[PDB]
């Protein structure tokens, strides 16, 4: 029932990473009403940017996949944040 | 293979919405690595200013539901877009 369990439903994936990753799955669905479409670049541009800021990751770690068909999308982003907090002072 | 299929995989879903919806999941894993948490507060954060401006949804239709266990959070965030384009002029 839980997507928890679906997403990561691949046995035990022992072993520390030393590190955190963001997966990000956006999947817009729109009938044939309605025209004019620009949403699918709209949150990659805002999650580009917030990312870029908010969180320490370069445009080098950045995954991007899209995924269209018919009138439903599919975004797949994968960014991996680094680690550099080093100690205080 | 394609998540298109399970996220969709209920049968022939037919009949015309004559409307669209988002569906963004949000993964976050991090690994006992690292401290001071603050990333599930700031996608969402964003999200809902983004889609107030970009998109045409009142806080009104916003669906939040989080999900925490452990060292691994999840966000499902449910937003339906109304119909309101109108002719031109």
């Amino acid at each position: 029932m839980s997507l928890i369990e679906l997403l990561f439903g691949r046995k035990q994936k022992t072993a520390t990473v030393a590190r955190d990753r963001l997966q990000i799955i956006i999947a817009q669905e729109r009938a044939q009403e309605g025209q004019t479409p620009d949403y699918l670049p709209t949150l990659r541009k805002a999650l580009m940017e917030v990312l870029s800021k908010y969180v320490n990751v370069s445009l080098d770690n950045i995954r991007i996949s899209q995924e269209k068909q018919d009138g439903m999308d599919v975004l797949e982003l994968n960014i991996t944040l680094p680690e550099q907090k080093k100690v205080l002072e």
